[PDB]
């Protein structure tokens, strides 16, 4: 293991219209931690394999996974797909489950989440520094 | 042991609103004492856990707890829960209970707390520093 | 309100372990009350459909939830988060949210105790009867 | 007042020791005595609902209270507060607020004796006896 | 919307080596329904059309789809290839979207459990029963 | 084997139109990783053998194959062919499939290709640059 | 001088997160109060236009100014920041400069207190009809 | 001065891939509108002559400009110029200088927002009449 | 010898129902004094052996060994044997046998036990902390 | 002999549909202890035999024997065969027997292998980690 | 219950070295007692059945159980296993359950003599007789 | 009460070294004495049974205990535990709780002496004399 | 960051007329705290770039910014673009904003700026110091 | 690439006229700075191309660009074709853009390249010095 049980330790579960946020987020933790490595589907994720297939690997090879609540997010079945396989893992070591409600700008939470913790506030606001720790404590947990 | 038998110190049982009267008594005992750890749900539970189950570890990894008696406090789940728990441990070592009822201005008590002992006082008129100072006690008893 | 104006009037939670048990129980039940519906993930449950969002449904679409928890349920991880969800979906319990360990020991039971009784003893048939009456208590004086 | 006019006539705080005393106490006033109508944990708090708190409504929605204080009950520490809660409720008695001690030693009892005499002697058969005519005398005296 | 107002009312993907369990369950659904009709490729993919293509148009040109799941399926790539793009054309099931391994372990289905349950048991008539139910369920409740 | 189990270690599917961009991404391709073989039909096919056969020689004898999808590729039935016969071998040692959508600016997709995973932007914008890297990874795996 | 004489006759200062509750709150203004016509920079700050501006200019070209402050407006900069101002353009309140936070905590209002009393209690109906009314006397007697 | 003293009322910066909606939304302007007359590089660009500078020119000789941003529109350089160059063009706006990214998240639109407010919400119908109706207000405001 | 003449020190007899709270008290043996070993069967037994001999094993091999009486000891038969081979050698060298009456609440004893003395109160109550003293006056003294 | 007095270290009894977990069981087994060889029909059984000997020869050439009890396993007669040769040989050198109670939950146990101990709980939820632990038993037994 | 009422009344656990002394005791209960039928697994396993099953069988299928232990059983191993067996199945004994060891030194009776006493003596023929009466006496007594 | 109520009268403790001795003593009071029945373990415990049980029933299911105290007797541990308990069972002797020791010194018998006084003297004939009217006296007057 | 968390220290936003009170202003800046670094456009920026993108460098790559008001200021468009950009940043970090309102002589300053505090006097007379010493409080700050 | 990904470092874009303005500046860019090399058409470009295509190759070989604006090269064709392709590249890398507007006294400016960024002042006055720099970072950018 030490370190990467997993091959990832974070993965951002977001929209195309997402994506400006969820890039911020993860050069905030790559950049901030140094050898963090997030998965993001543009680079981490394969041509040629199924899109199941790639979430799957997104899901399974990654320590961590957060998942930014937004309109584009709940509009998107991929987003739906990576919520509904991330319920039941949330403190886990398969892939511990972050809520980052942004988009929603903390209003809004999807019903089957609610009794699950969820990074409150706005991204900018604190929720990307949030994330940040939350995930950490996670990745000290499963060293 | 030596002095951190349980990983907290203190834990504000609070509501949303309660937030600002809740950190400035955080804000108080934890610069005023120096060595104190206050829990807030903010920063020291963690996301993608059960929201129960961040409240059993504020509940059950703190030496002493405060309950904010306010409206907000008597309108929220989460408050009323924290309330039960904390029922039959008020001088115990499994987070010792201290009511301080500033939002009702020292009138309205919940009816089963009655026979426990609590902070008189609104908060800034001296219910933050008696809070300090009962804390203090059991703090120096659980030691 | 009513004993029957939501879709279902009764759900079981429990385990596949517990299967035989719960329906069982379930028959009582829904042969002694008039009109009465109860859910149970065995069967109101179809193929294809979302069982765990289905189940996590039928708690706050019931009028009453009992829990039915087992050293097996206690094992079981997806089980265990939708018993407490429900008692995040009900603290007042909203009529039944009856835990029900009736023939097995309190240690089992999660610290609910104060303000969530469990059906206790060593009697499992006294159990079931007393489920049974307090399901029609609970759904008379919701009604 | 009355005899009947709250929902209880008599309550019985005792320990899940003393089940079986406090049945067969309560068995001799509710069948002797007309109307009468008994709060006990055992039977009338329901699963689901908040024992705790059901037993602390009811020394106050109670006609009178009997305190069965055993050795078995002075390590309970739930049964103690409710106890010493119900000496809060009913400094002056209301009735009833009689705790029984009958074939147990003086230095069991909490000094309270001066205000809040116990039933005493060596003889069970004859506390009981004793407890029965007390709540009719108190019955009778509150109406 | 209806039951028939797409080109086909039922299809179902399955191996070369199960067209005698499937064209079996078929006879049943289409005999029992009125004015069903289902795709089968054995018989509903003429020669020299594109049978694969074909059977890719069935899954989103029926109202409902079964997938029928055998250890002889799991060595078929384009079977395999067809069922996983299934999942991707009906991620909401669209009426049925029915995973069928009636008769057959757990461990066998890929890990979409959580939001598109499967036909469960080791009963194989039990199983065609079931769909057969659900078929009539989710044309009932799409129409 | 020794690197080239395979004689060629690409094939760009391309229409006539589109051999600019085919012979730009071959340049990049050959170039960039020094030792890489693609085949381009001008070139590495044959006179006097039939197209069907010079095109399955294209398709099996080669580790990896890009569609360069186009309205030219959508016009063309030789480009159908390549992606008829490519469907199904996508992540496979037959010939990886890589679809990279620069002639529909990244909006159409063909109904088939669907579920698997493609080059996203256009070709100039960085298509080339993640077909290499995507061809690369499988290159690298077939080594 | 005038109910009117101004472009605008009431403007509510509020956040993107509190545009239900504005506008709910102008219908009941400009529905009940005859030629009344109030600022929304959700509707009356037309695109291209300068919203910022619009609105810092919304506040002096008023009658009547309403600033509604919520948890969510105290996490916008630019919102405060208009409040902030809005004490500035009107310290002695021009008619109406009212804060609305009924059925919301007083801790949440900046200490402005004194001078500037704000619509308080725990209903939020309430609240509602107490700034109609005060929009209703200001506008009388500013006229 | 006028709706139509210029050769142009209004222009519609827009990519080749936002050719459908742009044309969609001029046909509502140029149809509503009387008199109206748009700039379209689409058609009002002759072949041989220069497109590039002809747009140029169209921002300056139109009376109002339409900015239609997309995540295709973010991908063209050529086009993502026009439009910075309509920013220098018109800082004040001239009548309309409009960013239309309805239907679509903030993060997408460059931080002109404070002077410069885009057409905002997720739905692209009322974003093409919230257009429309700007577009009148500022031709009528022009003149 | 050299402190361990057997290999356990101690073994904890007690029924599946019994596991948490012989689980608290093994933590609390082993965590409390360092280098203790408890026998618990979960662990230190080892599957394909015969359970009388594993059982035999655990009574021989260990110094010290506490019977934890409760209701679900009395019904399994594993633990009476246990009880029964504990009998005989409750001072001595072959397994000090200590008794802790926990789930009867120290009321009912077994009758044959009767003459050899017990730790007295509940686990949590000070019987846990009964034990580990008792256990250790025998683990010096074999020591 | 030198650690291999056997050729295979361990052999996995298990019928076609617990060919996953049996392999997930092989490969945590060979892969965690380095140097381990498991009996896999698939690849260390050989073709042409008669599958009786075959089955001979992975009872008698293995250190350890692994029955994996699931419903398939009881159906199957292969797996009949090897529990019957297996039951004499539990702790022995010929094969010990380890059985492993997946498939029937923990819950029914074959009536003749009773008085033998073995795996409790499940597979993935501990089963694997403590057939591992208890083979390594048998390996450096039998070294 | 009966004498009778099972398929076997008596059931002799014995070695193949042991089949003259099982058969002459047999001879004496089955010819003394009233339709006593025993089982011998000499002449009661039928060739072809499974031996050591039909022993197995015979242990909880017999009203009584008596096991004949002697130096050649003690070198036995399915012998030992099911006279093993056979204390798991009756450790209450259920009637008889007899070791008998009569004409044989303690040492070779395993330590279960607390709970569970053998036939002891010097005397075979003594042995015979105890026997017998303690048959007839449990038979008697289990009747 | 009686001489043979219970299913006892007389029990005599003794070793398996002083057989002999009780059985002669126990002749003289089962002949001489009308309806005596006493418990011998060398005869009234049957095999199969519980031995050490048996004769710890038999002290409270006789009438009389007659303790025979042998140097051969203080050898063995659960002969001496039988006697120690047979104390705890009759403190007040119950009729006859006789040690016997006659023919023995006074420094074998433990120090029970003032309450508990022995057989004593150096003729052992005249000492089961002075039992045999002892046991006579002790029925007598118990009956 | 270690006191260069942004490139620049401050950026001075003039007109070309005021280029000799801002090279004066940036000569004092610069010369007299030394390490100090001001973004002036002639310098600092870089042609080939577009001139909204190298003042969005000025803009966001400064700890500070300082406004000099003038006419040529009010006058030139660039101007408007930084004061608009600068007016909701004004003590953050993102490029504090100071205004200093030289060219009007300290009368005129721009109606939404009016809330911000602002640097008094003529740049001269001493507004260049008083700009200094703010702009050194953030740069403290911020280091 | 190593310094040199294009082969020339700047390009000079002149008419006839002001060559010795553009030598000048050449011979001051490669002196000063040592390896640099200017595209000059006198020199660099080769006689029998068509011009052209000798343009083309100034324009796409250079890593940057330099636009002498004169009233020279606003006369001649070949400048503006110079200048319109170099319209799109101005901060790339396939020839960065620097105009210097020393022929018109940096008064003129091209209206389409307005909003590009250029060098002030004349050439011999600062703008030569200026260009350098400016060129060098973008060398040093794309080295």
């Amino acid at each position: 293991s030490s370190r990467w049980s997993k091959d990832y330790d974070v993965c951002v579960c977001h929209s195309e219209e997402d994506l400006v946020a969820a890039q911020d987020l993860v050069s905030y933790l790559e950049g901030s931690t140094a050898s963090l490595r997030c998965f993001l589907q543009l680079r981490d994720a394969t041509p040629g394999g199924a899109i199941v297939s790639e979430l799957c690997q997104a899901l399974s090879s990654s320590h961590c996974r957060v998942l930014l609540i937004t309109p584009g997010f709940l509009q998107d079945p991929w987003c739906k797909y990576q919520m509904l396989q991330a319920l039941t893992e949330a403190p886990g070591a398969e892939g511990c489950t972050i809520p980052l409600l942004s988009g929603l700008s903390r209003a809004a939470y999807p019903p089957e989440l609610r009794f699950m913790y969820y990074v409150d506030g706005r991204g900018p606001d604190g929720g990307f520094r949030q994330v940040k720790e939350a995930v950490m404590r996670y990745l000290q947990t499963l060293s």
